[PDB]
């Protein structure tokens, strides 16, 4: 019996490969956005009141080239910037940041489902925290924008359609999750609604591994 | 006795008023970048690896007219949009992002003798936590780059004469960052080499008041 989602944490994660590399995280970004500035609003501008966190993440083991390539990052750099591993303060870094918004909370995360919510399950069980994030709700923003303008579902590919231009730094995070943000700026008030009909306990995700 | 600064937190943050105000924080954005960003690198990009953290925050108070036209910011929207106050939780959050980075830490903010530092050292003060960064250092940019470049001294200024184009986005905490990011990054080993010679304890900060 939950109400309506008070903010939307619009949500990427890079990582070392795909799923089936048994992959690790490199970097997040959480943009936490309060549902008042999607209900009560060429390309618009960001909300000017939005809470952000963007994190680069030193994954135990190599990054494939094709990651590296596509992502930007490689192990051996984010060490070079002294980068620490996805452990407990992280963990706790990420909770109070969440603790920050009003619930209830929902990520929103372009394929989320295969990609990022598995994975952030299987981060938090490899250090026993398998039920932090039992109280958020989730969505993938596929499956929603798919739903809602019913070729290419690609976060560029729905931008350029929706926008005219392409989409700025695409090729990270930050990046990634504020083209997401402009999308769902488009139709705001019909990408609400939506959420609210369809969000998920991120409890009922299963970890990607382990 | 300390060595080289390896991480530089560019740092900035939004307020009420001005400090003959007793002003309380409204905007916090730090932007933590390892020493190789600028010690090995029209305007540069901003590095590809760096930790960023942006969040809005409840005053106990009403900001000035003034301070709302220039900040973009005013108590009630913030409530709007369910920001808490600087609170435990918020310090926490903070200490555990200055955590992922490596020490020493020193935060870089534009008069940040006359706003930044005094303010966060005032609210952690109101907390009892008058003593969280005190292995931190800080520099004031506007001190450094007044040296490094032996007129205005405001971000906007120096960008111009340094760029051409005027800075994106100068009125919210993470636009002054990013833009004082660039300044840094126009000579960035003879800054890089000021901070290290002039860093100073941020326990050596008083309070903006109380
Ligand atoms: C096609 N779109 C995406 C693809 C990925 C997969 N990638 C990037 C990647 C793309 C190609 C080849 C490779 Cl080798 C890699 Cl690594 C990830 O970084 C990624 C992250 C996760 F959170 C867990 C995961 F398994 C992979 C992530 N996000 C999106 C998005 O639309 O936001
Ligand atoms: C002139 N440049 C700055 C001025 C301020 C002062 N302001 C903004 C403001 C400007 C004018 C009139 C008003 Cl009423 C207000 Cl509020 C603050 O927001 C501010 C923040 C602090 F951390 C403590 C403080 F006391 C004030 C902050 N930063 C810069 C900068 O260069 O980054
Ligand atoms: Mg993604
Ligand atoms: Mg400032």
């Amino acid at each position: 019996p939950h109400g309506h989602m008070q903010t939307l944490i619009f949500f990427d994660m890079e990582a070392t490969g795909l799923p089936s590399s048994r992959p690790e995280v490199t970097e997040l970004c959480l943009l936490a956005v309060h549902r008042c500035a999607l209900e009560s609003p060429t390309v618009p501008p960001p909300p000017r009141v939005v809470d952000k966190l963007s994190l680069c993440v030193a994954p135990g083991k190599a990054c494939s080239p094709a990651a590296s390539e596509i992502t930007g990052l490689s192990t051996a750099v984010l060490a070079a910037h002294g980068r620490q591993c996805f452990d407990d303060n992280l963990a706790n870094l990420l909770l109070a940041f969440l603790r920050r918004q009003p619930q209830p909370w929902c990520l929103v995360a372009h394929n989320g489902d295969r990609y990022d919510f598995p994975l952030l399950q299987a981060e938090l069980a490899m250090l026993g925290l398998t039920s932090a994030l039992d109280g958020a709700f989730c969505v993938d923003s596929i499956t929603a924008l798919k739903a809602l303008e019913r070729k290419s579902y690609s976060l560029g590919s729905i931008y350029t359609r929706l926008y005219g231009q392409s989409p700025p730094d695409s090729h990270t995070a930050e990046g990634d999750v504020l083209a997401l943000l402009s999308i769902c700026q488009w139709r705001p008030q019909a990408l609400l609604r939506w959420v609210d009909a369809h969000a998920r306990p991120f409890g009922t995700i299963r970890p990607m591994y382990g």
